[PDB]
């Protein structure tokens, strides 16, 4: 249905459990001139041969989530930075198409061509592996028979096909290489990484998304598993998926001190990006 | 605590899992037959890779261990005998590494071997997919040993411990060095995302951690669900085990969602798992000449 009934006081209850369980604040990264229009250039010639034109504001309002929630005083490396930038703006385009506007003859050389302009070679294989993983996931999952046994089934199901699907494993193997950090590398790499942080993100994104995806039809949401106009209902869930996060925050915390800032400025810079960002006030 | 068990359940558990999947998978796994040149291949290149690190280990722990490739791979699907035979050595010589002291563990030696298996084995592309997963779980079982995180994910809850099995218990490895086995795109595709471990974990790991639970203990590993239980309680350790229960049944009606080729692997990994653990030395008895600790 519609879960803005909710909006005002969810926000402040999120806002609360990070406050109090995370408690160092994200940061919103500056690009530098040379540095900006180097990725909308290799986004706008990414989507290019697929026939649709984008928005600068679009591209602007998809890159705010990695300006926002990576880790700035642990980047060590720019093209990375970029690279993740412009992976994670055409990674939405493709996430908004229609399937049979998703041509991967043309579309899969682009992201090589990508990688290989901004890692080395054993970082690009990695980055473009889990790129070709995502954008064909999305597309051999969209009105999937699985897709609807694994988001109706139960909060776990759901959660684990959005391990993939939200992004979050694809995010830690093209965004490893920004570190060089070997404890961060090896969980980027078994997807540990991605799994640790899988439900932070997903719940953050699936109730400011909820609106969007309902009335696109979308089924990918963990709220659709419970009943929004019950508000009774959707306090106890809530309240259940807040204590996901919690216990997700707190087990990251046993992590290396770099590794923890990364997941935990990940999970709370989506948060906060997702609630000021023009994406999620509309559809 | 010392000498604490479940072998007060063994019998009833044993009961409830082969009925959980005369009711829920029905299919009956199907063991692999290899011919006797096959099995001295495979164990002759198990030997090569395990030798720099300075341990003879006999056929005896050889065939021990590749038991649950002979069972729990899918013969009614299988394409390709030499990623089937890939799959045995792998799966055997990382089970080595996995009862190691990590005194044991030298990279250097052993990653030159398990390259060497995979390009045996595999074309190029598989033979790189194959290795870094092999790699990877080596490295995540070193690394793991005696970690703080090791200790948060397996004492918090349920959920935090499949979580670190999806990679600890080797399931992703398992799943990217069999995908050419069947040369199916589906299944291909989910082992690539690890969507297929993922789905496989629990049936897997439940299995494996009752029946491996006496031997963990007493060697003091702590990786394994119902030391998140009080298994002396009987009411305690019903409950759990129903709920483990639960989660297998879930998994697996969710599996059925899947195409019939992709889900009769899963199913038959699980059920064959289950198969092979329950009629095999090494869950037979604690300690034994095919589990005993290799040492340093
Ligand atoms: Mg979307
Ligand atoms: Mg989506
Ligand atoms: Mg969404
Ligand atoms: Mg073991
Ligand atoms: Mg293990
Ligand atoms: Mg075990």
């Amino acid at each position: 249905s519609s879960v803005r009934p909710y909006l005002e006081e969810c926000t402040r209850r999120f806002q609360e459990m990070f406050d109090r369980h995370v408690v160092t604040r994200p940061t919103k990264v500056e690009l530098t001139d040379a540095e900006l229009r180097e990725v909308i250039d290799d986004c706008n010639a990414a989507v290019a041969p697929l026939g649709k034109t984008v928005s600068d504001e679009r591209w602007i309002s998809y890159v705010g989530v990695v300006l926002w929630s990576q880790s700035p005083r642990h980047i060590k490396d720019m093209e990375a930075f970029k690279a993740v930038c412009v992976l994670n703006c055409v990674t939405f385009v493709w996430d908004d198409m229609d399937p049979a506007l998703h041509d991967f003859g043309l579309f899969l050389p682009q992201l090589r061509k990508i990688c290989e302009k901004y890692y080395g070679p054993e970082d690009a294989e990695v980055a473009y592996e889990a790129a070709r993983a995502f954008v064909t996931s999305d597309h051999m999952f969209r009105d999937s028979p699985i897709k609807a046994a694994l988001c109706t089934t139960s909060p776990e199901q759901y959660f684990r096909f959005r391990v993939t699907d939200i992004g979050v494993d694809f995010w830690m193997k093209m965004s490893y290489p920004i570190y060089r950090h070997p404890e961060f590398t090896e969980h980027a790499k078994t997807s540990l990484a991605a799994r640790m942080t899988t439900r932070g993100l997903t719940i953050v994104n699936d109730f400011y998304s909820y609106d969007r995806e309902v009335s696109l039809g979308q089924i990918t949401n963990c709220f659709r598993l419970c009943d929004v106009s019950d508000e009774t209902a959707f306090k106890e869930f809530f309240q259940a998926r807040l204590d996901d996060m919690i216990e997700d925050i707190e087990c990251i915390k046993a992590f290396d001190q770099l590794t923890q800032d990364v997941f935990l400025d990940l999970i709370y810079g989506n948060f906060v990006w997702t609630t000021s960002n023009k994406r999620y006030k509309t559809a």
